């Protein structure tokens, strides 16, 4: 028979959205029970994402943009500024000079032209590469970089929108107002508690849970949303845990929330990464507020180090200043699904929020979760086909952001040596080697704005797509060694991508001189 | 520097498409010489084909759909209609009875409706599964097998397309009007000549064909169109070939072409894939004739009992009926690309053409030659990662036919016993595998058409997808274990499915009486 009963385990953010998603999913199909227990609360520290969060997960719950948006006080995310991953030196809030300019770059979520079938990125790397433009990847394929200098609003006060953008919020308002939505409008039901006891049948599955109170628990299908701790998915089903510290060295943080006068400054339309002497720092604006973190290496600074370094940075006082000390468990289980024991959120994997990533794995896992929807039976594919899901949807994640530390060229303090002194793992070798020899990796079937966002399947298929690695690639340095050899062959196309870089130029000036910044839109809504 | 110099060796179907998509795309950059020897010329047998043939090579090229199909007495292709695999008996070209109507299934182009998410199929199972309805899946989930059951014309005598659909023609025909384009409107050089000598360097790579004239050909990349003999990838470059007969019996064919009265009997819009004892039997539609072939494994039946039941089946007399006898090459060069060498074509790799998939290993490999297109530097990751491409699109295809014959229910030869004994690769255990679970196997990210038949990268990425799947396996009675779970969970999802089903039905029903035959539309 059908799966009749689900257990939750774990509130947070991660277990609010499964609630959510499995109680739209299956409503009225299925009875779905939450256990939360409560925990010493922490800092709203920020959270950045991207933007399928509307159209995978917010859209699919049937939640207009503008009703969440308001019920968590969330802004606008338009692009990742990268800063100081090219110079030595103290980890500083304050850009350094390179070559005449601020040591920064974007990865926006800008879609790159095709002209003639072939990215705009290799034209611009045939040009560099030739001396016939020093003017960096970013800022010459996507009208982002400039109006982000100015930080300027993706929508006009008539509410239009100009560019694909995602959002910032603080994660509590986000787990609260979902917790709302599930129990109110789904009927999951909510119980205060603690788990003391998961009891195992012979077969390894899940029969049920006992809580401190002594009340026990049955269902079907489990869902692990316990955090790090794994009460299910590594406590109760022995399911090994990868540790990948010979990829990603950064496995802590220190973090707290800074208020922010909007009105004197403006806010600024994107989440900042800005390297650090070992780790980096985000730096996540709200409204009134930022939220801001330094995710460091344990093995190259201490605790109190890393609290200096970062209150320094932001002049903070480390004696009196509310901070979060967290230690990551960085990773992912050997197999997300086990059993009738599903793992969803860090109880899953973790990697360093270093690509916005962590709300995504929560709802892409539910979207694969439903795709492969088992009955009682609990058929061994389903599960097979699940984990292979997540083990690349993480691998390819933990390679893409290995590479932001790998490729930099930073030789000033032993953490960023030692990203150096690491293995890339096969797969991600083999796509910087054709990145070398000028092949798109992952190319995006099409250059189209709404197929891409707007249709799950295909991003996910398609989740780090060759503007993603020339965003990053090309900021840190790492070209390829020659131009596309194809190129040569296409004197037409060489000739008229100059119209293309100059329709870019033309927005470029055209969308500073005319949009608002992020700070007036903000006012007009609230 | 750039690749200043290509040479083609070999002038039939492959050769003439690379010169023409080469010489298309490298136009003004690179000279371009294709070798080709007098031999002794086959039976125009009969090709069948698949959409993107259009909008992936003669679109690239810049040649319009009337002027090739006009130039090469072609005729439209809606689908391949399987008959008699799953009831025992002769070699035979009408249908036996099965289960109160004709063995019969359709293979269509037709796109799969997703509802709710998810793909109409699912939905049919459900349906079947709980005696819901005893409807083959092939006429339930699409509006073609009515039409086709008709003669139908998949376009209107105003010009509009109704249905997806690709070609038949001689493929003779076709490679003559690709010669005359890449030598008048794209340079390229025709020589007559054979391949005498071949000359390496002390890497390996070619540095000059010497043919029998004594004439000396050098330059800096050359495509291998030798057919299944591989003058350059397996004899100068030494390239092992990998035989795939542990996946796939058939290695030979008897074929032919036979006059036919359209006037009387119409003109069918779609390929026949006839089951036989030893084999199967194509039959290909084409202006006043049509082109038939006995694929058939050595193994099973000799030569003359192939002949024998092949030409009673067409009522053709084995003494004076022109027939061509074939032994193929079946699988693929353990490399396609080796050093400045590239095989395109049958000097590639073969599978017999049970799903049409010839002409579209020519051009999708010539795609990504272009794709992966070296200097003359010959960076070994381009090489690498066309052959990459290589091998999934033929391994894919390897399985996906050894599906076809794996799957039928016969057990009355021992041809047909001998498949079952096989086994099918770990990637095709994996996809019947999650086909028995309910999935969908490679759905299409897309419910539409334009963008899956009008963008290659697309296609090529996903080009056995769950429709197909579909088609083959439920037309040969391999079903899901149990309706897809979701589907107990989507109670509205599967009330309102009805008025899909409905809709299809509607479709069925207007086009079967609003639609000229194909003959008319030929006509025309």
């Amino acid at each position: 028979g059908k799966i009749d009963k689900i257990l939750i385990v774990g509130g947070g953010t991660a277990g609010w959205m499964a609630a959510s998603y499995l109680g739209k999913a299956l409503q009225g199909t299925a009875d779905i029970t939450l256990l939360q227990a409560p925990d010493i609360p922490t800092l709203g520290v920020g959270e950045a994402t991207i933007p399928n969060l509307q159209t995978a997960f917010f859209d699919f719950l049937g939640i207009p943009e503008d009703e969440w948006m308001r019920e968590c006080n969330a802004s606008y995310k338009v692009a990742i500024k990268f800063i100081n991953w090219r110079t030595a030196g103290e980890g500083t809030s304050e850009a350094r000079e390179l070559d005449g300019g601020p040591d920064h770059f974007y990865h926006s979520f800008g879609l790159l032209k095709y002209h003639e079938q072939i990215p705009l990125s290799h034209y611009w790397f045939d040009r560099s590469y030739r001396g016939k433009t020093v003017e960096p990847f970013d800022y010459a394929c996507y009208k982002e970089p400039v109006i982000l200098d100015a930080n300027r609003s993706p929508r006009r006060l008539d509410g239009s929108k100009v560019t694909n953008y995602a959002w910032h919020f603080d994660a509590h308002l986000v787990a609260d107002f979902l917790r709302r939505f599930a129990t109110e409008k789904l009927g999951v039901r909510h119980v205060e508690d603690r788990v003391e006891h998961v009891q195992r049948d012979a077969n390894g599955n899940i029969e049920s849970v006992r809580t401190a109170t002594g009340r026990v628990f049955d269902a079907d299908l489990f869902v692990d949303c316990s955090g790090f701790r794994g009460l299910l998915i590594n406590k109760a089903m022995e399911e090994p845990f990868l540790d990948m510290s010979d990829h990603l060295l950064n496995d802590s943080a220190v973090a707290t929330q800074v208020p922010h006068d909007d009105d004197a400054n403006g806010v600024e339309p994107f989440t900042s990464a800005i390297a650090m002497k070992s780790g980096w720092t985000w730096k996540i604006p709200m409204l009134g507020r930022f939220g801001t973190g330094y995710v460091y290496s344990s093995r190259f600074a201490t605790e109190d180090e890393a609290v200096r370094e970062f209150c320094e940075m932001w002049h903070l006082d480390p004696e009196t200043q509310p901070l979060n000390r967290i230690r990551f468990r960085v990773g992912r289980n050997r197999r997300a699904w086990v059993g009738n024991c599903v793992s969803i959120g860090t109880s899953s994997c973790f990697v360093e929020p270093l690509e916005s990533t962590g709300i995504y794995f929560v709802y892409a896992a539910l979207y694969q979760l439903v795709k492969h929807f088992p009955d009682k039976s609990l058929n061994p594919v389903l599960t097979a086909r699940f984990n292979r899901e997540i083990e690349t949807m993480f691998d390819d994640t933990r390679d893409f952001i290995q590479a932001h530390f790998y490729f930099s060229p930073r030789t000033d303090t032993p953490f960023w040596r030692a990203n150096k002194e690491l293995r890339l793992a096969d797969g991600m070798q083999e796509k910087i080697d054709m990145y070398r020899a000028g092949m798109a990796i992952n190319a995006p079937a099409s250059d189209d704005a709404q197929l891409y966002y707007g249709n799950f399947e295909e991003e996910f298929r398609n989740f780090w797509n060759n503007s993603n690695y020339y965003c990053v690639l090309a900021g840190l340095g790492l070209v390829p060694d020659a131009p596309s050899p194809r190129l040569a062959h296409m004197p037409q196309a060489t000739e008229s991508v100059d119209e293309v870089f100059g329709a870019v130029k033309d927005r470029q000036r055209n969308l500073l001189e005319t949009l608002p910044s992020l700070h007036e839109f903000l006012r007009q809504q609230h």
